[PDB]
DNA sequence: ATTAATTTCTTGACCTTCCCCTTGCTGGAAGGTTTATAATGGGAGCTGTCACGGATGC
């Protein structure tokens, strides 16, 4: 609806939410249960 | 129609740079990697540009 791709860019931004510092550490734990995961299959393949 | 003293040709025998390299650093240039308090909706015309068609919405 727009010309500038910048200005769809931010409207791409606003489309999700932001976080507070609760919402931090929950996204970084769920990196390390993202991180783990593996690390814990790894442990069952031979190689 | 002949050849003997000059005058060129040819061949070793010498003469330079170009470039890579000598041990031992010394400096310069190109490319990739962390740094761990707090950092969360950014920014910039310029119109004082006017009169056509070609496509959009009643």
């Amino acid at each position: 609806r727009t010309t500038d791709p910048v200005r769809m860019y931010m409207r791409e931004m606003g489309t999700v939410e932001l976080l507070t510092r609760e919402g931090e550490i929950d996204i970084a734990k769920r990196i390390e249960d993202g991180i783990n995961q593996v690390q814990c299959s790894v442990a069952e393949y031979p190689e």
